[PDB]
């Protein structure tokens, strides 16, 4: 006749590492690292991204003939660009502050193309001959759709003086450019005048562009270049152009309303008609876990990126194949409990109160570590050019330093807390064993294995009497007194 | 006749959370989060700020007529500027490298205006016509006080060639500028010469400026523009100017002595006459706590900013089981005993056990506070509209450290509070063990944290049990015959 | 008559602090902070540094006569410049994007100087008169060796139009330059061409340079200046120069193959002919420790820099559940017993319990060391005077991380030290409870961790209780009357 107190055992193969012990198989565990993604590019917080297909932001904006004339998506959360975009700037050249303009255009709440300077405005210049082979539409020479390459008319290029007053209530993005000639003959042939200039003026802008006529390498079959420039014209301000040649004049402009900032994501995954709080170039993370290892360049409210394959928190008990030699595989209905083997039968019992008290606390342990990382803001990727490598290395030092801080702190926290959890489980059993110690002072002997040697007989009902804390010690005290022999 | 053990209880309503348990009332606690500021702007480590009031750095350096002429103070710890300063470049234009100038001027050990090029130095040029409505003073057109807008004299503008050798043993901040005419007629009207230049050269400078005669939009009623430039002439170098028009010449310069940095603060709070090691745009912080939630953009040896409303550390016992709860009747300690005797009944406290615990939890709180390193850091936003990528980097940095310090501080608190509550429980159970070992069969294990005396213990006996000097041989026979 | 459960004591003078207790003398400890360096500049992962000595990256690159040697290292891992290199640009001027060039050049896999434009290519110009006293060689006017200063021939300077196609499969770093003369006479007496230009064109480059004839200050005896420029010619592109005069033309160029990044180190210590994974400006760190306090500016796979001077982890026990403890006699374990009978008295140790403690504390120490993730990094200052806002961002980032690692590492030591000392206390209590449970009735507990055998037990039964093989029915209640 004896009563026993032990812990639970199941068939789990999951192991956890603690600060002092490694590879400790436990009954229950919880990974706080997310490794699952959608494999698709989703909407970010309800807004659809801008997916440019093998075209760059410059190509799309300036109107490369090989790009969708109108995306007519007025709003986007992020811009999706392929790694090495194909079409780009068909006529060789450059766009000023490109990387800044891209940051400006990463998240837009209104985008609408408008016609600010119609070709009718150029009565003494040729608007139809400004085309090239480097800019093709269906094999045919063409040019950027949103600008106008003006050339001489009647061997004469009269000085242009045109102004546009932004009557709209929205800011305007206005793009224009300068054509660099190749020799003096080419200069006079397109623009009668040999010495040329472009002057651009707004309330904040004061620009003097002058063409550079030199020998250059051939790119897309052209040795000349075209440098482009942009400005943001505020409501009720006016832009003032003046030139006598080499002018790539604006024809269309863009109404921008910008309330937020994002980044240009470089990815090739397809739009999945989904929504997500966190987008990575490889797929979307819908998770609440504090840490992830999917991809560094996330956008949105994301878990912290760590260099870890697994971060498993123990939520259970040491599994089995110290007074309590091991756990009971037969106690399938509890975490802490009792065992009896009286004259009538032998059975396994579970301590509901002690069990729930621990299940609540251990889940509170996981939820605390999970939910205290409520610090989730917005994020960005890569945005620096070839002569900005020092700032790029700055961003990399930062990302790596944060990588090291989160990974050390997360891996150590799991190790420190898992040691405490397993200890917390050990202390719970010992207090239960001390509960029956005080209930059966001399009416039972200390066997030492977590079991108690009943001098007197207990029925299955007396066993539930030691359990339930409903046992009378003087009821059987004299029987134990005689059992001493 | 019985003896018991029990922990102290208060009227405290303070609640702490642990890693496994939430909303646990305690008798004592401490918040390691600073939440208060003095509501004023103060001297930082003894040095008064420079409060440009509705003036920008540009309009104070150049002489805007609506800004303060004199530099009252030769040194400052930080600059305070309003959000959208009203008096800035009154004539429309620009100041080169303005953010870097601002950063340079943000903390200065010595600033002193000096006249470098007297207005007498310009005999064949006009020194008095160079005003504008855009820069008004007392109802009349004026201009920046620290430079000169030279104009033609007798319909002629002789090519200027002037040099200034720095003989001041300290660096000099020198400013000049270029005037952008509006049309070829304006140009000859102010400077007879239609094509003009400005050549500035030092030991390190090689600059050539040319006006941009072009149609611009009216700002402050002018379509002209004035671009200003600057430089730091070293203590034995000379600056050489040459121009034949459009020259905004330097008249005054500043002797600079720079030994530290500390960004421009944007606040509208008034200057209280106080000192602080830590200044925010809303107020100053006088604290030794590790963490705070006052403002992101501090200056000085400040606590770490976190996104937390409170960081409370439990330093006491759980407030009102095996001990059946706490004793609100206990007044003179944290761990105590209960005499229940026919001679007398009362409460007593373990003097050493309590003091060992209050010293430890005090060491726990003091350790968390004292291990924080405070480095002088000036957090400010110093990037213009075409510098938004670098601003994003700074944001990511600020935001990352915020997320680290908040996560650590929140989890440190939860974790150490679970340990603090179990540390009180272990110290209590050790007192139960001391009494249990001294009286095995002489006392009875009631199980509710109390002992049942078979023997009748004097109030002198009761102290001996606490003193750890009970003699089981004294009346072990009493218990033998009592067990019936 | 007595057996006792006690712990080890030694003669260690090492103290560690804990979250609740300070200056706790322990038996064994481990400092996880590295403080020692060999005092030499070493190779990084088997690659030699490039130790420019009193020469700048521009002097070495452009071929300063005073620079001691031509190109000698074909691959490097980092560059070593002296704080203020003495040589640099012997003729006064500048080099465009010098700090971005120094970044690219910081870690180069392949580097080879090649002759791209021989002097035979300048028939109608003079390639021999392009010298200056500023570049002095051996007491004689000289000049940069990798670039040629072209001068008129027969009072004529015919326009240069020249193209170099990159026929190599490696990229080519090409440097050219422009000379700013001082007055219109010097311009004619050197280039016989009053208005001059320099156009440089590649597949990506489209430059126009025009001299600035202007009064400047004397540097190294020259009021003139030379501004140099560089570009990277890709493997099948060609560069095209055109120039009326003032051309400092490329003679030599460098084959570049770049496959990783580093930074430039400012140090004066010398090569030790050693190899390391981690390099500071004062020496090299060969350590697995997670934290170090040597220098902030490290290149390589380094530990985290912290401000602390001691991070001592505790691996043993307190030094003078036995109340006194402090058994200086025990030498072969941490936990053990002590016997007392007619044969004699001596100390014994528990092998199974002690070993699991040593396994545990060392696995903790290893876990703290081993869980640190080290990335290759290069901490250096790469910003100029008009970049001090970026420098501050760097400083804030560095200083922000220093504060993060210092606090967390300090609390880690403190928290885990106190938990380890207390877990050892649980282990000696596990031994006492095992002994007390077996001696159910035949023995009394004295209170000091010891047990009084009423029925005196000799050497033979001491091993049975120790081994857990104690036979309770074998000898029992022999002398109940010993208690009387
Ligand atoms: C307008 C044109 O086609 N010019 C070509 C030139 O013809 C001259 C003619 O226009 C003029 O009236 O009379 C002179 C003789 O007095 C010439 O007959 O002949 C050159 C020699 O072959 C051509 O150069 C070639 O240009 C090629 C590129 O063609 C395009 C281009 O597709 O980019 C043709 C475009 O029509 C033209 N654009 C405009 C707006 O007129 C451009 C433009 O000239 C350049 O892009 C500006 O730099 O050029 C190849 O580059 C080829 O290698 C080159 O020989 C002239 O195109
Ligand atoms: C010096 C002056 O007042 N010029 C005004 C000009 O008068 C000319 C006269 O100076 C010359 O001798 O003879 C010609 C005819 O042969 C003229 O009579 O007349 C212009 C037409 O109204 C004025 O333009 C107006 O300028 C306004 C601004 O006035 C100020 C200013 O307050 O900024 C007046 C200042 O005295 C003057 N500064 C200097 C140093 O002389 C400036 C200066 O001209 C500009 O700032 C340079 O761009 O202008 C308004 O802008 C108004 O809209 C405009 O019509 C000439 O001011
Ligand atoms: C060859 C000669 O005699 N030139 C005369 C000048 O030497 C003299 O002005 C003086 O120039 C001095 C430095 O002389 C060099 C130099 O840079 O070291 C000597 C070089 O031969 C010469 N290089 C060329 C390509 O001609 C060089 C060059 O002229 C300048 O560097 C152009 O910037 O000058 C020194 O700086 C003296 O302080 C200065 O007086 C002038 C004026 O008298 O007449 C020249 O004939
Ligand atoms: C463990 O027990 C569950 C009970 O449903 C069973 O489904 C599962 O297959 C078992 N796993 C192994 C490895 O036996
Ligand atoms: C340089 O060489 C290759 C092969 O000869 C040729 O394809 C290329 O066009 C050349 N580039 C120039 C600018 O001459
Ligand atoms: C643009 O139009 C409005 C209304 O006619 C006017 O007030 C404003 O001054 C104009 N801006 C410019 C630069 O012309
Ligand atoms: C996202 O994760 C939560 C649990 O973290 C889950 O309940 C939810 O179904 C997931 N979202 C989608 C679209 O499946
Ligand atoms: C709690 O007790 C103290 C005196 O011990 C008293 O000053 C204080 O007002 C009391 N607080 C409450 C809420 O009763
Ligand atoms: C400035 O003054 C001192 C003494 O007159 C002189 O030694 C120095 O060369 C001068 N510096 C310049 C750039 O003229
Ligand atoms: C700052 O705080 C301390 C501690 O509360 C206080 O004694 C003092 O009055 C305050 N004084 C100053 C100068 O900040
Ligand atoms: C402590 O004992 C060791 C021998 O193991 C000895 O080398 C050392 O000098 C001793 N230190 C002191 C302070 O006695
Ligand atoms: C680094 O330290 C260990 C231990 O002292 C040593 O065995 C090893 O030789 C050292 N390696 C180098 C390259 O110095």
């Amino acid at each position: 006749d004896q009563i026993c107190i032990g812990y639970h055992a199941n068939n789990s193969t999951e192991q956890v590492d603690t600060i002092m012990e490694k590879n400790v198989t436990v009954t229950h565990a919880q990974d706080i690292l997310e490794k699952t993604h959608n494999g698709k590019l989703c909407d970010l917080n309800g807004v659809k991204p801008l997916i440019l297909k093998d075209c760059s932001v410059a190509g799309w904006l300036l109107g490369n003939p090989m790009c969708d004339e109108f995306i007519r998506v007025p709003e986007w959360s992020y811009i999706v660009e392929r790694a090495n975009p194909a079409n780009d700037l068909c006529y060789p050249g450059s766009l000023n502050d490109y990387e800044e303009l891209k940051h400006l255009l990463s998240r837009i709440n209104h985008f609408e193309k408008i016609l600010i300077i119609p070709k009718s405005s150029w009565p003494n210049h040729e608007t139809s001959l400004g085309v090239s082979a480097a800019c093709p539409y269906q094999g045919a020479p063409s040019f950027f759709r949103n600008v106008v390459w003006l050339i001489k008319k009647n061997d004469a290029y009269p000085t242009i003086k045109i102004s546009y007053n932004n009557t709209n209530r929205e800011d305007l993005l206005i793009l224009w450019g300068i054509h660099h000639s190749n020799n003096a003959e080419e200069q006079t042939n397109l623009y009668k005048n040999p010495t040329t200039y472009i002057s651009v003026g707004t309330s904040t802008l004061n620009q003097r562009l002058v063409p550079k006529i030199a020998t250059r390498s051939q790119v897309n079959g052209q040795r000349g270049r075209m440098d482009f420039f942009w400005t943001i014209l505020k409501p009720d301000d006016a832009i003032h152009f003046e030139s006598n040649g080499n002018f790539i004049a604006p024809e269309y402009a863009y109404k921008i309303v910008k309330k937020g900032d994002s980044t240009i994501m470089k990815s090739g995954v397809e739009y999945g008609h989904c929504n997500t709080k966190c987008q990575t170039p490889v797929g979307a993370i819908n998770s609440s876990m504090p840490f992830h290892n999917i991809h560094p360049l996330t956008i949105g409210e994301c878990p912290k990126y760590v260099k870890s394959n697994k971060l498993v928190l123990a939520t259970g008990l040491r599994n089995s194949p110290g007074f309590i030699e091991g756990g009971w595989q037969g106690m399938v209905d509890g975490w802490y409990g009792y065992h009896h083997s009286n004259e009538q039968g032998s059975g396994y019992a579970a301590d509901k109160e002690s069990t729930q008290k621990a299940i609540d606390g251990v889940t509170n342990k996981v939820n605390s570590i999970i939910d205290k990382m409520n610090t989730q803001f917005e994020a960005v990727g890569r945005e620096f050019n070839n002569l900005e490598r020092r700032i790029e290395n700055l961003n990399k030092k930062m990302e790596d330093g944060f990588l090291d801080v989160w990974t050390y702190n997360a891996e150590l926290l799991v190790l420190m807390e898992n040691e405490r959890t397993l200890d917390f489980h050990d202390s719970n059993v010992k207090n239960l064993y001390d509960k029956v110690r005080l209930q059966l002072r001399d009416n039972a002997k200390e066997l030492g294995n977590g079991c108690f040697e009943f001098y007197h007989k207990c029925d299955n009902e007396c066993m539930e009497s030691v359990r339930n804390g409903t046992y009378d010690y003087p009821q059987y005290s004299e029987e134990a007194r005689l059992k001493r022999e």
